[PDB]
């Protein structure tokens, strides 16, 4: 067992491996997404910067839990990264819905993990989910719900103009 | 026989003229265009300014092949350049779909002579195409297609609002 | 018909657009003649720098004139643009000579172009005319004369000497 | 089918669709192998910022591709991201080895789609291939080649001393 | 075998031996050339000036491609570097186009190994002459061949006259 | 016999254009010994960038000699450049005393050139000897000495460790 390990329960050390993984997969999915609004015939190029800089985003969140995972003195044990659910996001309100609810699943995830390092009673671990991962998460969730919000109090995704003044207006600056 | 001649089959010279006067028919497609949103009863000053870029853009395509041709040792022949079809180009959108289509006709023209060249051994003149025109045809029909989207989705051309906006939004900045 | 027309008469419209293609037309003698001078078998940078600068020039000039169309209310119609007299121009004395010719026959047309803009009581188009192409015509003029006599007195276009200095000493700086 | 498709055969298609997927699969491979050196029982920090760094350079490979794929008409279609091989390394030259190897398959890979690039008689293609994707292939084999010759003439992965001087003398500047 | 050769066809190592003492060669003929300007009873420095460059310049061919070799796998074989035809150049003009036929033999070698190249179908190394020799050779014969036409129509190499001026007004700035 | 020629005597001539010839050689040996280091199964980048150096160094001495005989009125006579005795140096002790000794040979002709100058009373040679030749040979050979001890006292050639940790620490900086 590693030298510096301390206080890091197996169960806690899974979890962070699933965490991993899931991060992982948003990455995947906010990837998607972009390239799906680089299309000629949805063509939102804000939209696609938007999701673009998401994905990179979840991939940093995946890379601290790795660095947290080395630092503790567990294992990193990668998995396939699963292919998102849709490969057609239909329109910049469905997407953003999308992500929306994608938000809120990693979201409840890390709350359980949370859960479980307060109950193992690791509190550094504790306090790095506290720091690191919660707060973006109620900012993310916040944001998408405005994105939403306004998307759809201005007739998307019936009105095509609705999206194209949104993707300037808002995704612009 | 000019004294640089070498491996260039007169075929290739041939092709080269012919797309020389092809590049310059387009530059006066583009002219037309351009001031076609300069009239009072259009007055879309952005969409003049783009047709007119891409107007100089075209005439910069013709007299870099007209160098290449007196480098290769070839003779450049020059032909009369014929008026556009149209005087009246309708819409900001059907504009759009005539410079489509105008870039994907000089576009199957550039991949026949690649494909005369790449046949005649002609290495370097294929790389020139691959290099100075192929890359830049295919942006140019990927950025059109945007554009012809955008301004279906909003309605165009049965919406004066959605033409109004995208030149605004899009061709200004 | 167009909003803004007023005094505007359909005559002057009709000299405008034979303007602007005569404009178009010497844009591209002076093209031919340029890349003339790029040939292996001429090789006069200096010379092909010139007739290429007079190109871009005369393009502005259709340019102007069918922005001035478009102010007055007029409707620009564009037709085919002839292919140059030749496609050699011999010696560089001898495409000077062809240059001064060609620009004494624009400055002719911009005269009767001036005299039915008095005659029309267009004052308006008079001074336009009077303002942005008369004066430049007389020192295109004076200047292509210049060159003609100084390339005569050095012995062109026999001595080829003479062209090669020429090119260095006065088309350079 | 989409308005900017020319001259794009759906084997070609087909192949870019593989190739980003394997560009994925290889960037998590070198994400894998840069954080099996953070490990407290290996402790190599210039060994992992070097495969960290070669992991994001694949992601860019595989963003690139998509690019390229909607450019031209295509439609990406994204699959799972198999886990690699392997999950410890055993040292510093296994790893650069394994990397050597992973970096000929995919050299091996974009051959192949290069070939079926030039069958299909698309140029662009072809040369986006000659561009942006061959000589990084070159290059990155030699370099890993030259890194393995190097650990193994100083008597790695033996010497444990051998590789914590190449990590310092080699990966760090 | 080296562990980086890949798609690397001996054919071709041999053709890149063969093309790297070509080089070498080359610009031991342009030493030569340069020196013999040098002399007292010739006394053209920039023509000295101007030949020396392009010695230095085959060099860096000659390195570009010895670097190219051991990028592949292939291995360098050097052989000896023949003595240029003449030791006497007669003239500027007979140096002048000694080099024009010296580089339009480089350049035929070279479209034969580009030949080579495409048939045993190593895009790499196609592209690799297509980049850095292919276009670079073309521009080298057209400025040659420019350079013999104004030295000819000047009158040399009876004038003396004539090399001195071109010498001074040509290859100075 | 040339105009600028005192007390130039023919015996000094030829040995200037021996020394040419031998100057030239030693580049072309070092240019090998660099590039042997270049090969993914040798990979010494900083003694590479050593014999490039020293081999442009030497063209540079073949380059001073051959101004200083069209100085003295000379006339100077290529021969044939000589391939290096080997293809492969084995290693980098090996290739020091390879360029250890090719010093030492071309300051024995260098100093028999200098009794030669002396001997036919040419004092202006035997100092241009003195002071561009015979110390820079001089510290060369101190330095290949200092070298050559340096990797010996390692465990060169047997120990690897040896001279992969002198590449770095004494021919980096
Ligand atoms: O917050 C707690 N630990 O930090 C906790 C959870 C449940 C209990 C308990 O058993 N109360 O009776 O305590
Ligand atoms: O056999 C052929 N046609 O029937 C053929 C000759 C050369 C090529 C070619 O261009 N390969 O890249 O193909
Ligand atoms: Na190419
Ligand atoms: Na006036
Ligand atoms: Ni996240
Ligand atoms: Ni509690
Ligand atoms: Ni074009
Ligand atoms: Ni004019
Ligand atoms: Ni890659
Ligand atoms: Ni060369
Ligand atoms: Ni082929
Ligand atoms: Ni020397």
């Amino acid at each position: 067992t590693s030298q510096v390990r301390q206080n890091y329960h197996q169960d806690s050390e899974a979890a962070i491996n699933r965490q991993i993984n899931l991060e992982l997969y948003a990455s995947y999915v906010y990837l998607s997404m972009s390239y799906y609004f680089d299309r000629d015939d949805v063509a939102l190029k804000n939209f696609a910067k938007y999701f673009l800089h998401q994905s990179h985003e979840e991939r940093e969140h995946a890379e601290k839990l790795m660095k947290l995972q080395n630092q503790r003195g567990g294992r990193i044990f990668l998995q396939d990264i699963q292919k998102p659910d849709e490969d057609d996001w239909e329109s910049g309100l469905n997407a953003m819905e999308a992500a929306l609810h994608l938000e809120k699943n990693v979201n409840q995830s890390l709350l359980e993990l949370h859960k479980l390092a307060h109950d193992k009673n690791d509190p550094h671990l504790a306090d790095f989910i506290e720091t690191h991962y919660l707060n973006e998460q109620v900012k993310a969730i916040k944001e998408l719900g405005d994105h939403v919000t306004n998307l759809r109090k201005m007739g998307a995704p019936e009105s095509g103009l609705a999206e194209y003044l949104f993707d300037k207006h808002t995704l612009g600056d």
